């Protein structure tokens, strides 16, 4: 509960995730550093749109072989995530990599009425993403370093 990375980091990726899938943007202010965050997922917007359009035909290729279908398959999801980001070198191009096809397979679910596993699959990122990468993300300086390394 004493965790304002997590916390900050859950706030923009469960955004991200969610105004993908519906293409409607979330009004609740953003709580504690809200410029940063706000800032944040205004970058991603920016570069996770990016990487989606760029690398698409690779994105449903994986898609296609993960065969989401629903809540076990995202489950599953989150061990493949560990193995392919956790187990590689430590970028915020990964890390936009990794945050830009949770957004592709969170358009899957709403594709296949599955809109209830996006928050889980939200958390199950940032789990992965703050769990293996922490010391990385502090010395970095976090969200705000994200923001001015994408500028
Ligand atoms: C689980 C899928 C995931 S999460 C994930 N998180 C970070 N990085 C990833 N990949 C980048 C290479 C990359 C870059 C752009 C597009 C495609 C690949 C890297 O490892 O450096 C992946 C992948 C992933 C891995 C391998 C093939 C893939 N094809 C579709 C996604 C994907």
């Amino acid at each position: 509960s004493e965790d304002e990375l997590y916390r900050q980091s859950l706030e923009i990726i469960s955004r991200y995730l969610r105004e993908q899938a519906t293409g409607a943007k979330d009004t609740k202010p953003m709580g504690r550093s809200g410029a940063t965050s706000r800032k944040a997922l205004e970058t991603l917007r920016r570069v996770g749109d990016g990487v989606q359009r760029n690398h698409e035909t690779a994105f449903q290729g994986m898609l296609r072989k993960l065969d989401i279908k629903n809540e076990d398959d995202v489950k599953s999801l989150s061990r493949v995530m560990i193995h392919v980001f956790s187990d590689g070198v430590t970028n915020w191009g990964r890390i936009v990599t990794l945050i830009s096809f949770g957004a592709f397979v969170a358009k899957h679910l709403k594709t296949i009425n599955q809109e209830s596993c996006i928050e889980p699959l939200a958390e199950s990122i940032t789990d992965v993403l703050v769990r293996t990468k922490r010391d990385w993300l502090v010395k970095q300086r976090g969200w705000d370093g994200f923001v001015e390394f994408f500028h």
